[PDB]
């Protein structure tokens, strides 16, 4: 019969004075609403993201179309068809207020919003034709991705002279375009490659996807350009782009206007032929109507000593912002080519939007989110005297240095394993030949593309630049995604403890000391942004950003899973921005979406892919499904969760063991392979549970390689303790590894193994599969979580040997409060306190404070906390969490 | 015989400094009191002396004084000149190849020929720290239209080095000044004749490591010339250090220092000790490997070693820092920030080593610092004056004349840009600039501290000066000012103010840049809330109507640090960039428009060289300076060339070959004269010359029937005499009026010529100057009553009133002296109840915040502050009169 309920979705921070209409998440508690059988009305269109083991909702999506009203909360009631199909009430239907409409044929398609109609060809080497407002006027054309490259690079400035450069041009050509299409929002998904417009023969590479998000009711056009590296040593970026034109012929060049937006809501506010300023006045209005960016008054009725020499007035046709380093930007305006720039006031950081058009013709802005912080970027207006304007965003500026992602070192004549691994003693790093590459990494860049009937105030252009800056997030209440269970179970709010209260105060300062560390150290980049360091060097008063393993962090020791259950649990604005920069980079940079190693990610180094460690647990998706989930189903997240699905073939052509490793096992043809039960599975099984989630076009494959290794581990002798195992590539089982072909039993440890994501999978995995758990699997997750760090005795009593080298106790701490309350063990719980509070991580007398560093010690003035790394907060901070959601009830008694 | 004996007393600019490494200061002297050669000079010792000027009679006017570094430094320096009748040292060596230059600190080798201006600099100890200073130029002959047109459009690249010309010595105890000369040579690349002539200055004091390094170029290339990097290298030998003892040190934001070394042993997973570490840091000698723990003493091996690092400042506003173990590698990036303060270090704790840097670095950019081949037995050490990493330097102009053809159509467009254009006018052919350098040589690494004080040393050279009042006495530096009723206080609050609003500007319009840095702007676009970088003659203001004059003597008067140290920056822009020293238009400058060289009124009131005149006497004869004053000497020799008058003049007058030249008596007569009258001053190679023509134009204008109403006159190039100009053949009168001929340096010019030349002076001159501030503004009667019209456009009568206050002093009349106030306070200019503050604007007005004060303009300022200073120093006794 009839079943309802509903949810309420908050802004993430202030009430928004502007949105371009918006999606979100929600979540369902399992097996209440049926998909397809179920309504959604807001207080709305709607699409499911996410179901659970029956076929439930678990998570779904809704979008809202542009609307000047703007409320403070928003609420979505759930309705089962049950509760239409038991009452015999008329009830009216009416078309919407506003709804998106899409022609579609061989040559294009073409997208109207009821504020504007774009185009996008189905081929060709132009993404967008052109973008006509209401009325029908083209306000711009041909928007075309750029590429600029260079064949090598001068050894330095010197070098020059003998040694010449070939430069190389490139346009985006279009292979796929797809639709999804609803009456509220729509996307358009366009795909292909960049091939040679001007230069020598060069193959088609760098590979791009670009997503275009269309609301009803808006001219405002959200644009996710993803692309992947796949050029060799010889390529080297250098321009990086997305261009439109603008039509002016047809407005006088004293009402063509320019605008950039600069520092904190400013606004640069020029004409192409400027009217203000000169010897004479033409009138008072006149400038205004200018400045404010109006049409003109007749020619007729200006003071004459200036009409009849506008001839004497330069044009202006080309303007450009170059921000290349994220403290400073350049601005420059000229009449045209052959003649010398003009300089212009400039300051420090360009919030990141131009515009091209006029008070008649209308126009465009374009602009890039978070753009200083992106360096090095720019923004072009070209030829803005003539009958076509060029407005271009750069998103790596060719006034920069090119792009160079070639080794940072030449290996300093390692050779072989074992030189390799006496490095990895002194810098942490692990280097092999050829394991230092980038290829096959990517970055997705979040452009808006604004358009306009005629040229718009300033204060509407600063509004869309804050609104660019600041992209408008609808989320659930915290208390309701809890209570729901449809985002793990292994956290919970924030308890009267006072103890419980200086852990949240704890946390509190973590998050607060990382968001000052990203401004302070400068950690801004077309590729670096949203990823941070691993450990710090006192002497220096620096992250060592120059020595191996302790330079940019890569999710080492899971920090994407404390920031976002951070985010989780409070509902911070800062902590959700923190975290989704966070997973933009990890999930991107940090890991390879082509090639042999295709789904493995890079461990920790001085690039962000130098070191040769391979491994699934960087690419981890676990680490982005909170996101995946809470942004309303992100398309681009959604494709990389897809590309995992293939992370298992790597183990074929890689053994991330092979150094180490001593049982003589390589991978050979055709043959069963080697991963890690810990580490490895849990990236593998999470991959797997998120397709089955999803009900994807791989899931009945996902829920049977999980399923299958699930009951692997629990048919192995000493379960998780083995260490690893044997994976058939074809009938997708698990069997014993290559030491232990009987499973007699075998016993292999290590600190890593549940501290990327394991308990997380785990504990999501059997809530999933409920009464299909295979026999004895759960007990085989208690056995690990028990004797961790049990005794040496209970150890040798169970295994036959004490475990050696078990560290991360504070880490680990989380794995006996699971226990604890699964097993209602209030001894157990005791336990993980105690290896909280009383092991090794951070402990409850650290320092917990900041020093602030300056003068001749330092480049910059810097705050420091030398007595913490990345690691240690990260599973600090996961410990809070989960001890705190299993084991509160035990805390005070504790701390008595 | 007689003794004749005094004191004066020199003071620090701003506060005591904590560091100095010998400085050159300036003193004047009363006329007549003490003759060259023959008076002797202490200090509270004996003390470096010698003459930078001299009175008319051949008494020492302004002296010249230096002294060694010294770790003592006292609050004041007191030189005590005696006459005939009362009662540590530099040595240079000469060899064939090269001179050398020894402090007691260093020992610095300069060839005489080759392309290396620096042949080594080693320390007391003897130890070579650093070798092979050169100049490093490098250039591109096309640029392309855009980013896109660079795969359509090659670039090819020609590297140049400094080759030597002449080197000359002057060489004192305390101080010694090397003056290398030359062009700049292919190297590698392609083929391209000698070009950008220098002239670098290397000042050594005694008992100093430090060397100041004046760095001064003339852009003597075309259109096909794009200068791509500028700078100044040096080799570092290294060959006998650790890697771990090898540093690297730039300065960082105002105080800070990065510190790190080629081979880092601080960071790594195992420790080598915790003193070893901090040895590291402190740039100091680590301890053998002995003693390190051998879980890192072993493993060395596998430490990368860091053999490059670039700081690049491509804005006022950030600057990248990265480095890089060796080519063939990518860069990694360093956490950089946004001011760099602009030194950098190479050496090691063993080796020793050096620091280069550039003084106000940011403010000049696009500039950079280099290390490279840190890892290898020599490095070398560059200080780019202009980045490579920076866009082209394009002096090509900025518009194509927008078809103007002939004179009537510039005049057209002068009416709406308020620019005079036209073709081949708009170049930057004989402009200079001059960078002030710092070289520190260390027998061992230093503390960072010390890295971070040479540094500020360097951004705020001490300078030692005179009491203002001590100054205004001697009378050596013109009577047109005096030190500071409630009615002048309010005079000197609104300078005050005015001054503070233009220090402002500069920081908040970003007026910075390899060449902008030391100009502002002319006018103000109220509905932009910009000035009019962009609108013809409303952009650099180039010394129009001489703010130039405003704030020199506004630092006179007040002894500000702030004064003296905007003053300073202006005059080493605009007598350097905003004038021409070699070609046809040699000695003139250009007016104010949107580059510093695109208008077409190439003229001597630019080039003016009474601009300069205080500061290179405070400064002690900055031999910069020097050179530049000697230069406008040839400014005559243009009106044969060039006639400033020509598109506006109505009489069809033009130059002719071995003809007379028409020039204006009041804007570029008066540039003319301040170049005389510097020279005779100074008793230069030309002086003869120069006394010869100041004086017979002086007698020229006497003899002129309306002496200066005149207008202009004509001027015999080869007998340098004054006669009538073209429409008065037989000198019956001539009338001719501008606005602009007293306002560039004519009323300070003529005043400081008059007292020059005492009992000597032609009959009526003095006269035909009190007619000119007398009947400038008097009524339309007592003109036509005087010389038959009356003065048809008149204006600037606030910026005249300091006429009518010269000759109402002169003339003991209390009438005329209440005229001059009326004229200050109640005609034009900025009236006395005009708004008086700032408005702040931001929003979506603005790219970035901003102050205004749309009510003024650079014209009125600079005329209000002479006024003021003028009409005060003159009248201040009418002023309490006036005011009831
Ligand atoms: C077997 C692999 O060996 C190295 O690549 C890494 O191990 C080193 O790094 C870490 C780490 O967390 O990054 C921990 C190990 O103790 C250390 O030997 C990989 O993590 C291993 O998987
Ligand atoms: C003869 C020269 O003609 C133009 O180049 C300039 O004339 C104009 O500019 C100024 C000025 O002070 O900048 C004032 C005049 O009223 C205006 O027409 C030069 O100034 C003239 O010397
Ligand atoms: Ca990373
Ligand atoms: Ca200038």
């Amino acid at each position: 019969n009839c079943t309802s309920s509903s949810a309420t979705v908050h802004w993430l921070g202030d009430k928004p004075t502007y949105h371009a209409g918006v999606t979100f998440g929600l979540p369902w508690p399992q097996g209440k609403y049926r998909p397809q059988e179920t309504s959604f009305s807001l207080t709305l269109q709607s699409w499911a993201t996410g179901y659970w083991a029956d076929g439930s909702l678990k998570w779904t999506a809704h979008a809202i179309a542009e609307s000047n009203q703007i409320y403070d909360q928003y609420t979505v009631t759930a309705s089962s068809l049950g509760c239409v199909k038991s009452s015999s009430s008329s009830s009216e239907s009416s078309a919407p207020n506003s709804s998106i409409v899409v022609t579609d044929n061989s040559d294009a398609l073409t997208v109207n919003t009821g504020e504007v109609a774009v185009s996008f060809p189905k081929g060709g080497n132009v993404i967008i034709g052109d973008i006509k407002t209401k009325s029908g006027k083209v306000i711009g054309a041909n928007g075309r991705l750029v590429l600029q490259s260079q064949d090598s690079v001068p050894d330095n400035f010197d070098n020059r002279a003998n040694s010449p450069i070939q430069y190389s041009n490139f346009d985006g050509n279009i292979n796929e375009v797809f639709v999804n299409q609803t009456s509220a929002r729509t996307l358009v998904t366009v795909r292909g490659n960049h091939t040679v417009t001007d230069g020598t023969d060069h193959d088609p590479w760098l590979p791009f996807v670009v997503r275009f998000y269309l609301y009803a009711n808006s001219a405002t056009i959200k644009v996710m350009h993803s692309i992947v590296f796949d050029g060799d040593e010889n390529d080297f970026i250098t321009g990086l782009g997305i261009r439109f034109d603008v039509p002016l012929k047809g407005e006088e060049y004293y009402d063509r206007h320019i605008r950039f937006a600069g520092v904190d809501g400013g606004i640069f506010n020029e004409a192409v032929q400027g009217i203000t300023g000169l010897r004479r006045d033409p009138g008072e209005e006149i400038r205004a109507a200018q400045f404010a960016g109006q049409k003109l008054a007749d020619t007729e009725t200006w003071e004459p000593r200036v009409s009849t020499r506008l001839k004497w007035i330069p044009t202006w046709a080309d303007y450009g912002l170059t921000q290349l380093t994220a403290d400073g930007f350049g601005l420059k305006k000229r009449t045209k080519a052959g003649q010398s720039w003009v300089n212009i006031p400039s300051g420090t950081r360009a919030e990141g939007l131009a515009y091209l058009g006029g008070a008649t013709q209308g126009g465009l802005a374009v602009g890039l989110r978070d753009f200083w912080k992106r360096y090095p970027v720019g923004l072009d207006i070209s030829n803005a005297a003539s009958d076509t304007g060029e407005l271009t965003l750069w998103l790596y500026s060719p006034a920069a240095e090119p792009l160079d992602l070639r080794p940072f070192h030449d290996g300093l004549g390692q050779d072989g394993y074992e030189d390799q691994l006496d490095a990895l003693e002194i810098t942490y790093e692990d280097w092999e030949p050829g394991f230092d590459t980038p290829y096959g990494i990517a970055r997705t860049s979040e452009v808006y593309l604004f358009a306009f009937d005629q040229t718009p105030t300033s204060d509407k252009l600063a509004s869309l630049t804050a609104y660019m800056n600041d992209p408008p997030v609808l989320v659930a209440e915290p208390k309701y995604i809890h209570e729901t269970q449809a985002l793990g179970e292994y956290w919970a709010l924030p308890s009267a403890s006072p103890a419980a209260a200086t852990l949240e105060d704890r946390l509190q300062f973590i998050f607060d000391f990382y968001k000052g560390q990203i401004e302070q150290r400068r950690w801004y980049g077309f590729l670096d942004y949203g990823d941070f360091m691993h450990t710090y060097d006192p002497d220096r008063h620096t992250w060592r950003y120059d020595v191996g393993g302790y330079a940019w962090d890569n999710s080492e020791l899971s920090p994407d899973l404390f920031f976002w259950l951070y985010f989780l649990r409070t509902g911070s604005k800062d902590a959700y921005r923190f975290a989704e920069a966070l997973t933009r980079h990890t999930g991107e940079v940090d890991v390879y979406h082509i090639g042999d190693w295709k789904g493995l990610g890079t461990r920790h180094g001085v690039q962000h892919w130098s070191d040769s460690a391979k491994q699934a647990r960087i690419s981890q998706p676990q680490y982005r499904k909170y996101f995946f989930y809470l942004s309303g189903g992100d398309e681009r997240v959604g494709e990389l969760l897809e590309e995992l699905l293939d992370t298992d073939k790597t183990y074929g052509e890689l053994d991330p063991q092979r150094k180490v490793r001593t049982d003589g096992w390589e991978p050979s043809p055709n043959s069963t392979v080697s991963f890690g039960l810990g580490t490895d599975w849990s990236g593998l099984a999470a991959g797997w549970l998120i397709e089955w989630e999803r009900r994807g076009p791989r899931w009945e494959e996902a829920k049977t390689k999980l399923t299958n290794t699930i009951a692997g581990i629990a048919n192995l002798t000493n379960g998780f303790v083995t260490g690893s195992g044997l994976y058939d590539p074809v009938t997708w089982t698990l069997g014993p590894p290559p030491s232990d072909p009987g499973n007699r039993g075998n016993v292999s440890i290590s600190h890593l193994n549940a501290v990327f994501g394991l308990p997380e999978v785990v504990s999501e995995a059997i809530a999933y599969l409920a009464d299909d758990i295979p026999k004895g699997f759960k007990q085989a997750w208690l056995d690990y979580c028990y004797y961790y760090h049990a005794s040496a005795s209970e150890q040798k009593d169970r295994y036959g040997v004490s475990f050696s080298k078990i560290s991360l106790l504070q880490a680990h701490s989380r794995l006996a409060a699971y226990a604890a309350y699964e097993t209602k063990n209030k001894t157990l719980a005791l336990r993980a306190w105690k290896d909280f509070y009383a092991s090794d991580g951070l402990l409850p007398d650290a320092p917990w404070n900041i020093t602030h560093v300056d003068g001749s010690d330092v480049l910059v003035p810097v705050d420091e906390a030398a007595w913490l790394a990345t690691n240690d907060i990260a599973q600090y901070g996961l410990a809070v969490i989960q001890n705190l959601a299993y084991v509160s009830d035990s805390l005070d008694d504790y701390q008595s």
